């Protein structure tokens, strides 16, 4: 493509989607920013759709689009209420996104992902875990939910245990689950991050 | 463009792209049907690879000619790199090192460090004690096992404390402890890896 996206797990997801027998249609729930990962899907022949709630992030993704001569098909919207029909998407991901919401909203959004996914369709979703350095920091607003100042702005972070995250996929076939603890030097200093990533397939139902 | 199997190497590539050093990369253990040197070649790098297996070398050369590039992979032993001191900006050994006894691991890592330029980056990963296969098969050394990945093959496993000691004289930019559960042969399996990206210090003498 030219540039490498920031979240390398989405290259694993792209490889799974390429291997799936379903046709190449993908939705990014939370798609904006200056390096939108839908780029690697468009570059690999996908029909893409994106949803983004932030005006600024949507503007950044559009600038990137123009600069690179892409149409990514990102629209303003709320991932808790997807404007797509039931069983319309082969593949859906919400990566680095879902945990910016309260747990009731996380459930709404995941339910929407499940709804729009075709039978046999793949979802990729990741979560902050209780192994993250910022678990229990900032202002507690709910169980496993904190309002934190990050880069000058208030952000909600929700955190899960692995037992808790598994419950979101108990009705799906988990193909890939990775629990990770990352220690990386960000802006001069070491930070510890905790994520669990899932790639799961929607069951087909009969009789 | 087939996507490579090891997504962490896309992260490594981005680190290498951000470095000020020129774009030369060595893959220690480079063969197979989907050589990750492909992503570096595609991004403008001068590439070098070392591969011990004739079969693995053949698979990578067929891939290369099928995809219309030259990866510059040659037969060799990663414990004895045919390159000069401080010749390479970037070096990786990914999915490779832990197929050896720990004495051999040390030799290979020492070689990576040797050929790496000051300021250069290394990416290396390891099997950890969280892997399901830790303590299975025939124990031949502390954290060394003869297992059946097939036929009798060597796997070495590390604790994180143990893995850290390999980079104690380097600047670790990125360290990721991973526990992966996925499907193999119709069953859920659990794998444990730790991945490092580290930078070589410039050294001076007072």
């Amino acid at each position: 493509m030219k540039t490498i996206i920031r979240q390398p797990q989405l290259y694993r997801f792209l490889k799974y989607c390429n291997e799936s027998n379903l046709d190449k249609t993908v939705l990014d729930c939370g798609a904006g920013g200056d390096l939108p990962p839908l780029s690697i899907f468009v570059e690999d022949g996908y029909k893409t759709y994106g949803i983004e709630i932030s005006d600024l992030q949507l503007k950044k993704a559009e600038n990137f689009s123009r600069e690179n001569n892409f149409k990514l098909n990102i629209s303003k919207g709320d991932i808790r209420k997807l404007p797509f029909k039931d069983e319309s998407m082969s593949f859906v991901y919400s990566y680095g996104t879902i945990f910016h919401m309260r747990k009731n909203d996380v459930k709404e959004a995941i339910d929407e992902i499940k709804r729009v996914l075709k039978p046999g369709g793949l979802a990729c979703i990741n979560f902050l875990t209780t192994k993250d350095e910022r678990y229990n920091k900032g202002e507690k607003i709910g169980e496993g939910e904190f309002l934190q100042l990050e880069r000058g702005e208030k952000v909600i972070h929700s955190y899960v245990s692995l037992e808790e995250a598994d419950k979101y996929f108990k009705d799906m076939k988990v193909l890939f689950k990775e629990d990770r603890v990352v220690e990386r030097i960000n802006d001069g200093l070491k930070i510890k991050q905790g994520y669990v990533d899932y790639i799961a397939e929607k069951f087909s139902k009969s009789i």
